[PDB]
RNA sequence: GGCCAGGUAGCUCAGUCGGUAGAGCGUCCGCCUGAAAAGCGGAAGGUCGGCGGUUCGAUCCCGCCCCUGGCCACCA
């Protein structure tokens, strides 16, 4: 429900675009796609759902 | 070229006919050891063979194709 708002969906999309811009080496990258777009990330929990 | 069964993690396989997919071993971390392994605890890792389509969304539905194992067939 709340998980799957434009607000809750934006507030994940503005987190996980974040912490993207802010990793700068190959290995931070990774460790950032496995916290915002693995299956244990926000928006992998509201596909779930 | 024919028939059957398949292609899912680094290896060996289970599984799923629309929104979470897994095990054994392999990898990494913490306690531990002088350093290890085991044990205990905790992680990473898959474009589910490919390309189109359908769909708000496809490992799963439709189409085309590719490869693997077995049994045939052919032959210097
Ligand atoms: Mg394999």
């Amino acid at each position: 429900n709340a998980m799957l708002s434009p607000e809750a969906l934006t507030t994940a999309v503005d987190a996980a675009q974040q912490a993207i811009a802010l990793a700068d080496t190959l290995d931070v990258l990774a460790r950032v796609k496995t916290e915002h777009l693995g299956d244990r990330s926000p928006l992998a929990l509201a596909r779930q759902a």
